[PDB]
């Protein structure tokens, strides 16, 4: 119950909330029925509109009026955008030459910068370019600005994980807003857009920039706008609250639009209708910057205009009917659209099976436009499984589709000609960024980065510190003039031993075995400088890796290679080598298939042995730097090596197989040599980091070997690929992955198939950065390189989509 009747008496848009039954006039009492009964009438005021006009000019101050354009308008800050256009002969913003901005040109009193984030619904990366004649004041932003071809969104691609996301640097299963619907088991309640429990904060995880600000002293006006309140008020009410006094100003301001996304869903992305809202957009960018240049504050604020997601073509008739598949389509509970996530319509029905589920909707139609997944088996690059409000079962669903559990569905809910919440690497869904103000640089065009980074920087430009997030700082400093945050490598916790030769064969008894006992003066020496680290500047081309955690390893020596082998985990955690363009691939002598050597400088009780996988009918094993590219017949033997071996399914074996005789070797021709380095990762309890040993979940029969979740690699050049890769001079050039150590091929609908036909695809599926497989294995890569920490940071966080432009 709300009392609404006390007044909003020169309290209109008051940015404290008062605790009810006292009636509020914030911006968010609308949604909560809560508003005094003059809201509409103090605050929401629009007589005579929004623009000046000559006769108004020096008008008698008219409180009733939606803006001003008497005398008193400026000091009082309530003038209309364009009072100073109209009335005292100035330009508009948008047809000024851009100046650049040095230094903070600011009014006294002003102890930092404001920050304005305007935050577009829908606004699609490519409507940058192809919406360009009618978005003057945008384009203005983004050529004088910094600013970037395009954003990556977070997944689902869908309003408000993304919102949430750019406001606390965290992904949706750490936030907790992880779809647009939810269910949450341990509440026991649901979450939708429509109603009020959105409101309820126990769904709101991680620290939103705003309460980062007001802990740190910094003040921050609302990030939330009632959709009733026009934008033009939004607009108003922000140049209000920066006209108040130093005290009570804040530091940092949201505008949120609607458009163009409302009108997307309706007339698809490039619909002619599309024109008009982004008109109307720029017209508000417009309205934002003459009102900063009226205040003398168009070169002091920092703005920056961001979406949150694209949009793309979708129509009823592109809908996959679970009905389609399944029998029992309604014991289950469908969240819809373009994701599919899936529970059991009663925790009373324990006949409710989820694997028969998965079987059921894999591979079943030719062309079938989605494909179910385990959420701990989706591509590790969407970070979509840790929190109990993802369903165990989930749909991917293919870019222009829709997944519906029945037809009744659809047309008992065509409407709709666009969507999004699709995979976050499909072009349609990217979205935009530029930033514009004394703190970002000048006509700076920077590559594409993640919308998880920008909470980093937003803090950066306020002077706050962040709260722990998912962004990686510094990654983005490229982007700023000044305010960069310094960042330091990690330190190394635990130092590798250097074990040289300590056991005679015999001590081994592992079962293994190999035909090796076929016999220089000139080539022994030779050997023993390989086993010591001749060959090490060839194959570990930016220094060992880190290992950022408390553990006891090995650094072994080769020839064709380096690891570093875990005494815990039996294997190695990395494997590094190099292979030139010029090298050969060569194959696995028949003598020598089944070969496995004792490694001298590892103990038996720290090996692994053949018998395990002997014994263990579903296992198998491969080998971290492949036999295939051995540099030389005598040094093919290092590669049999116990401590190379890695367990592997045969299905898995089929994948790596393909990579390691045919990929590498077409990515050293393309690439003018690749360095590679590759190893286990065990994610057991799916959080994207790396697990401790109480937590493997599954061993070699009868063995201590744990068996991988996933298996990784990191493919290093130069940027410019004229250089070789272990003589490059400047900036390198990065692609990684991280593949899931699967029994079957299932994910791959034509697996049946030649590797040539469906190896690649799935690779490029499960795409990386190399800061996904930091958090996965505790180690830190890149430690040693001629190139600034900044750019290294950079590096780490790109991720190669193999998308088209
Ligand atoms: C992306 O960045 C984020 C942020 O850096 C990373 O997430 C962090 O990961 C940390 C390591 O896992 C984690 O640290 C844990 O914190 C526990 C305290 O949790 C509270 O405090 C934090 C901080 O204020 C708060 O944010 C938490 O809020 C979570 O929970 C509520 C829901 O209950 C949500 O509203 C909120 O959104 C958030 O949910 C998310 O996090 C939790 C995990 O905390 C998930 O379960 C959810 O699904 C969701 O993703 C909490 O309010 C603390 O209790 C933990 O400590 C246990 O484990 C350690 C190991 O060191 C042990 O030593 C401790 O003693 C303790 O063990 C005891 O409890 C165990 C479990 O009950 C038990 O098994 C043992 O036997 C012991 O008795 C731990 O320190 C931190 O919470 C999150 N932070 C956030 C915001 O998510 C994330 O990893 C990054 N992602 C990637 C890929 O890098
Ligand atoms: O992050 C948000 N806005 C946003 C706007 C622009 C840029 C980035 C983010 C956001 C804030 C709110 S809230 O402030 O009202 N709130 C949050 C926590 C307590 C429950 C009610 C709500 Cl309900 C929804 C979103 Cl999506
Ligand atoms: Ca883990
Ligand atoms: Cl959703
Ligand atoms: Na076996
Ligand atoms: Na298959
Ligand atoms: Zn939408």
């Amino acid at each position: 119950w709300t009392a609404t009747s006390g007044s909003c008496k020169g309290r209109c848009f008051e940015l404290q909330e008062v605790g009810p039954p006292d009636c509020r006039c914030d911006n968010l009492c609308k949604s909560y029925s809560s508003c005094c009964h003059d809201f509409d009438e103090l605050c929401l005021k629009t007589a005579r509109g929004w623009e000046c006009t000559k006769d108004r000019c020096g008008e008698v101050r008219n409180e009733e009026n939606a803006c001003h354009c008497s005398e008193d308008c400026l000091s009082r800050g309530d003038c209309c955008t364009n009072y100073q256009v109209v009335c005292k002969g100035e330009s508009h913003w948008v047809d000024d030459d851009c100046e650049e901005i040095k230094v903070p040109e600011c009014p006294a009193g002003f102890v930092r910068p404001p920050l304005i984030i305007f935050s577009v619904d829908g606004f699609r990366a490519s409507y940058m370019k192809k919406g360009s004649k009618v978005m003057p004041n945008i384009e203005k932003l983004r050529s004088c600005g910094t600013h970037a071809p395009y954003m990556r969104p977070v997944y689902p691609t869908k309003t408000f994980p993304n919102l949430y996301t750019l406001a606390t640097g965290l992904y949706p299963e750490s936030h907790g807003i992880v779809g647009n619907s939810m269910y949450d088991p341990v509440f026991d309640a649901s979450f939708h857009l429509r109603g009020r429990e959105k409101f309820n904060h126990r769904w709101w995880g991680g620290q939103p920039l705003w309460i980062t600000a007001t802990k740190q002293g910094v003040r921050a006006g609302t990030f939330f706008w009632s959709v009733s309140i026009p934008h033009e008020r939004r607009i108003l009410t922000i140049l209000q609250w920066l006209s108040l006094p130093d005290n009570e100003r804040p530091s940092v301001y949201a505008f949120y639009s609607e458009q163009p996304d409302f009108s997307g869903h309706k007339y698809g992305p490039f619909g002619p209708e599309m024109t008009n809202p982004l008109r109307e957009i720029d017209k508000t960018v417009g309205q934002l910057m003459d009102g900063l240049k009226q205040l003398r504050l168009h070169r002091c604020v920092n703005v920056i205009f961001v979406g949150d997601h694209g949009m793309e073509d979708v129509t009823c008739d592109r809908t996959e009917f679970l009905s389609n598949y399944l029998t029992n389509v309604d014991d289950i509970t469908l969240v819809p659209g373009t994701l599919g996530r899936i529970r059991a319509k009663s925790i009373n029905n324990s006949k409710y099976d989820p694997k028969t589920i998965i079987a059921a909707l894999t591979c079943k139609k030719p062309d079938q436009h989605f494909k179910p997944y385990m959420k701990q088996h989706l591509p590790k690059r969407l970070h979509y499984a840790n929190n109990r409000r993802i369903e165990d079962i989930h749909l991917l669903v293919d870019r222009r589709w829709h997944v519906a559990r029945k037809p009744l569905d659809v047309y008992k809910k065509c409407f709709f000609q666009g969507d999004h919440g699709f995979d976050n690497k499909v072009n349609s869904m990217q979205t935009v960024f530029v930033g514009y103000g004394p703190t970002f640089k000048y006509r700076t065009k920077v590559p594409p980065f993640e919308n998880i980074e920008l909470y980093n920087v937003m803090c950066d430009l306020l002077g706050l510190k962040p709260a722990p997030n998912n962004g990686t700082h510094g990654s983005l400093n490229h982007l700023l003039r000044t305010n960069t945050f310094r960042p330091t490598m990690p330190d190394e916790v635990s130092r590798p031993n250097y074990p040289g030769i300590m056991y005679l064969q015999s001590e081994f008894d592992l079962g293994c075995t190999c035909d090796d006992k076929v016999e220089n003066k000139l080539e022994e020496l030779n050997k023993r400088l390989h086993t010591k680290g001749s060959t090490k500047e060839r194959h570990l081309l930016y220094g060992r890796p880190a290992v950022l955690y408390r553990t006891s390893y090995d650094i072994l020596y080769h020839t064709d290679f380096e690891s570093g082998y875990s005494e815990i985990f039996l294997m190695p955690l990395w494997t590094s080598y190099t292979i030139s363009k010029q090298a050969e691939v060569s194959s696995i002598p028949e003598h020598l298939t089944n070969c496995v050597r004792p490694d001298v400088r590892v103990s038996p009780g720290f090996s692994q042995n053949c018998l395990a996988y002997k014994n263990d009918k579903q296992m198998s094993y491969g080998f971290l730097f492949p036999p295939y590219l051995s540099s030389s017949p005598e040094a093919k033997y290092d590669a049999f090596l116990v401590t190379n071996m890695v367990p592997m399914y045969p299905a898995f074996k089929r994948v790596w197989a393909y990579f390691q005789r045919v990929l590498v070797k077409k990515y050293a021709s393309e690439r003018n040599g690749v360095n590679v380095i590759s190893g286990p990762i065990f994610d057991y309890n799916y959080d994207g980091l790396r697990d401790t040993e109480d937590e493997i979940k599954q061993y070699v029969e009868g063995s201590s070997i744990p068996v991988p979740t996933h298996y990784y690699s990191i493919i290093t050049s130069c940027l410019d690929f004229t250089q070789p890769a272990d003589k490059c001079d400047g900036p390198l050039s990065v692609s990684s992955f991280i593949l899931p150590h699967r029994p079957d091929n299932d994910e791959s609908c034509n697996s049946s198939e030649d590797e040539s036909k469906w190896v690649e695809e799935l690779m490029k599926m499960h795409t990386a950065r190399v800061r996904d497989i930091e958090h996965l294995t505790g180690l830190d890569f890149y430690r040693k390189t001629s190139r600034s920490y900044s750019e290294i940071l950079t590096l780490k966080t790109y991720l190669h989509t193999y998308e088209s432009e």
